[PDB]
Formats: C-alpha cells, sequence, structure tokens
C-alpha cells in the first residue's frame, strides 16, 4: 500500500501564509503520506517545508514566482530522476513535473501539474491536459504512472479533450464517485476567498495508469480551522491509498 497527498496550498495568498504553513505540516505529520503533491508553492513556503518537514526530499517545478513541488518520504521512496515537460502557451507559469522513483520493488513515475486557472482558459486547459495524458502513454510498461495536481476542470471539459485514454483512470471515478470527498474547492465550506456565493468544483484529481494497481480510500483533509480563524487553504487537501495487488 502506498500513500499520498495532492494538495494546492495556496501560497498565492499572502494573509496567514506562515501559520497556514504550519496548519498544512501538522496535517502532512498526521498523515504522514509516501509522497505528497503541492502546488501554488513559493520560494519562503519551500524553505519551511524543506526545515518543517525534514523528512521529505524536495523536488521543485521552478525556483521563482509560484510552482507546483512533489516530496518523497526519505527512506521509502528512492529518487531516480526528474523531468519537466513546459506547456509552451502557458501564460502562468505552469508545467508538468515529472519524477522517476521506486517504492517498494516497483517503479513509478510521479506527476503533478497545476492547469490554467479560470473560465475564460478553458482552451488552454484542454490543450495541457491533451500534453498530460499523452505523456502518460509514453511511460514504458514496466512504470505505474500516477498523476495527481490541480486541474481546474469543470463543466465535463475531459470529453472536448477526447475522454481519459482506455488504459488511464480517474481515482475518484473508479471508487465509485463517493460523495464525502467530491468537491475538493468549496466556498460554502470554506471561507479564505471571502466569497458570500456557493460554489462547489472537483479541480483536484488523480489520474493513473495499470490492473497492476488499484485504489482503496479517497479522503478530503485539512478541514480544520487554525486560530486565525481561516483553513489552511481555499483548497481542501486530497488523500489516496492505492493497494498492490501480488
Ligand atoms: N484571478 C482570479 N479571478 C477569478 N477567479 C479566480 C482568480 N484566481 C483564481 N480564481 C478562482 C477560479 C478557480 O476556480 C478558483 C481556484 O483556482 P485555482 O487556480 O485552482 O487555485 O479560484
Ligand atoms: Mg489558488
Amino acid at each position: 500500500t502506498i500513500s499520498f497527498i495532492t494538495w494546492n496550498i495556496d501560497g498565492l495568498d499572502g494573509c496567514n501564509l506562515p501559520e497556514r504553513a504550519r496548519g498544512v505540516c501538522s496535517c502532512l505529520a498526521l498523515y504522514s503520506p509516501d509522497v505528497v503533491f503541492l502546488q501554488e508553492v513559493i520560494p519562503p513556503y519551500c524553505a519551511y517545508l524543506k526545515k518543517r518537514a525534514a523528512s521529505y526530499t524536495i523536488i521543485t517545478g521552478n525556483e521563482e514566482g509560484y510552482f507546483t513541488a512533489i516530496l518523497l518520504k526519505k527512506g521509502r521512496v528512492k529518487f531516480k530522476s526528474q523531468e519537466i515537460i513546459p506547456f509552451p502557451n502557458t501564460k502562468m507559469m505552469r508545467n508538468l513535473l515529472c519524477v522517476n522513483v521506486s517504492l517498494g520493488g516497483n517503479e513509478f513515475c510521479l506527476m503533478t501539474s497545476h492547469l490554467e486557472s479560470t473560465r475564460e482558459h478553458s482552451a488552454e486547459r484542454i490543450r495541457q491536459l491533451k500534453t498530460v495524458l499523452g505523456k502518460m502513454q509514453e511511460a514504458p510498461d514496466s512504470t505505474t504512472v500516477i498523476f495527481a495536481g490541480d486541474t481546474n476542470l469543470r463543466d465535463q471539459e475531459v470529453i472536448k479533450c477526447g475522454g481519459l485514454p482506455d488504459n488511464v483512470f480517474d481515482a475518484w471515478e473508479f471508487l465509485g464517485k463517493p460523495k464525502h470527498c467530491q468537491y475538493t474547492w468549496d466556498t460554502k465550506a470554506n471561507n479564505n476567498l471571502r466569497i458570500p456565493a456557493a460554489y462547489k468544483h472537483r479541480f483536484d484529481r488523480i489520474f493513473f495508469r495499470a490492473g497492476h494497481l488499484i485504489p482503496q480510500s479517497l479522503d478530503l483533509v485539512g478541514l480544520e480551522k487554525l486560530d486565525c480563524g481561516r483553513f489552511p487553504s481555499d483548497h481542501w487537501g486530497l488523500l489516496c491509498t492505492l493497494n498492490v495487488v501480488l
């Protein structure tokens, strides 16, 4: 059983950022995942993870502005190589971060990305998804491909893209679409962005390809308000546990 968390930690919001970074690390410590996929990370935040979550090796998708990051549990996940695929037409520094690792006796290709945000950038977001899905298919058959990140997908844009390739599955859909963790971005239960209206979306998703391995559980994390009266982020974390068939 391997476990991981994907989480957009809202590094772009400056308010209570130090205290919220404490909240994220507190959360990570409780679940102690093998891998962590992060989005909207910024340099000072990165420096903080380096000394507060020192049990993880940190691979960042950039070193300026904001970027993604993949954290690997020292002693359980071994780093092999990394690759950063650019999005030529991104206007928000977005890209595809790939890290090859060994976890147990199995080879994995770990992928994360923060696809273009907002509704008006649907077109570019779809082109970026095609790139990602395409990259998942190129990996050798020997390795297991796991993608987890902030996709910003909505209004069923997955169809325009052409649908998932026949060998790739959405973890949430695979488990039968559990309602308790359907929405990872909810302004009705989350007040960080100060929004009077109620919006619920499944922006954060997990794609994988095999029936070598299958998902076992999916849960939301970071549900506890902090002292400052705000959540660690406007996004909920997403904790997934995949099992391996032997
Ligand atoms: N600049 C701006 N104006 C309009 N609405 C915005 C803006 N930035 C983010 N958002 C909204 C749109 C997304 O659905 C949500 C999460 O973005 P995410 O990138 O997934 O954190 O936040
Ligand atoms: Mg954001």
